[PDB]
């Protein structure tokens, strides 16, 4: 539609936009996203869930894969310890306002029929394509393990096992999604979300990096992290404060600032906040204060539920 544009909104690419339109014409449609369990669920994760919500509202049946086996394979720790992290993740996503079927990797990824197809894919996959597909995913290892090349082929097969019409991931999943489109009999539509900039300006919002706003973060933590964050005046590109404002805030918005500092600015859209920021009219402190307070209101239900 419409459904199309709502879905295309705030994504980096759709492989392929055309095939997405075709899928939308169907009465029955399915979509998945998978996540390696992570102790902290941040704004990078929420952005993607909002995308699922968008697909959910467009008629898609949503599947969330808690990929405990992939994280095991990607050296995140012990299988039982990762499933418990995955139990917590389900609860967080179950607070984010999306009705979806939740599924653990370790349930069906050890199925005889599953395992059999993984081996069939291993025969079709070159070690070079499997190694290349993992560059932006693999935990830095000085001596690459056999688990590294099993990881993409198991991810590829999940889209097949589940029978999804669409696979959703961040931009770093692009190569595994490209592999999936070459190894599977049914080509799946691949929707890619942008990579959120970390709070310190360092590329990606990451759980192990400590430069993220977690969805369960208390108001004081949100204010503190927003305060220390990279946000020089006039810069929009790679500004994490500006990115949160783009992706998470509802517009029109009003920035409650001191009367002597310029009054009170009411912002019609993100792009209005953009031109005001780029043109020194809105100081970083004022932007920070408004962003912190709005974020506190948006994640208030998530936070509230998780206790
Ligand atoms: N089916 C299926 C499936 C989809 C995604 C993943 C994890 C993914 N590589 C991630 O980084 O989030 C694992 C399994």
């Amino acid at each position: 539609m419409d459904e199309f544009e709502m879905i295309k909104r705030n994504t980096s690419e759709i492989i392929s936009e055309e095939e997405l339109r075709e899928v939308l014409k169907k009465d029955e449609k399915s979509a998945l996203i998978g996540f390696e369990p992570s102790g902290k669920i941040h704004l990078g994760h929420y952005l993607q869930i909002k995308k699922m919500i968008d697909l959910q509202n467009a008629g898609f049946d949503i599947i969330i894969v808690l990929a405990d086996l992939h994280a095991y394979l990607n050296q995140k720790g012990e299988l039982d310890e990762i499933r418990k992290i995955g139990d917590y993740n389900k609860k967080v996503f179950e607070a984010m306002g999306l009705k979806a079927k939740y599924v653990y990797g370790s349930e069906w990824m050890l199925d005889k029929d599953y395992t059999l197809n993984v081996y069939r894919l291993a025969l079709k996959t070159t070690l070079k394509r499997a190694r290349r597909s993992m560059e932006l995913i693999a935990r830095e290892d000085e001596n690459p393990k056999v688990a590294e090349v099993i990881y993409p082929i198991m991810q590829v097969n999940g889209a097949h096992y589940l029978g999804v019409d669409v696979a959703v991931g961040g931009m770093e999943q692009r190569k595994i999604h490209m592999l999936a489109r070459e190894l599977l009999p049914k080509k799946v539509v691949c929707i890619h979300n942008p990579v959120l900039t970390g709070l310190d300006g360092e590329g990606k919002m990451s759980s192990s990096k400590g430069n993220f706003i977690a969805v369960d973060d208390s108001p004081e933590e949100i204010r503190a992290k927003i305060k220390k964050a990279y946000c020089p005046a006039g810069v929009v590109e790679g500004n994490p404060i500006m990115e949160i404002a783009k992706y998470f805030l509802e517009y029109p918005l009003t920035i409650k600032r001191p009367e002597k500092f310029g009054g009170d600015l009411t912002v019609n859209s993100y792009e209005e906040l953009e031109s005001l920021f780029k043109n020194k009219e809105l100081h970083p402190m004022d932007l920070k204060n408004a962003v912190a307070e709005e974020l506190i209101k948006i994640l208030e239900p998530i936070r509230k539920r998780l206790l």
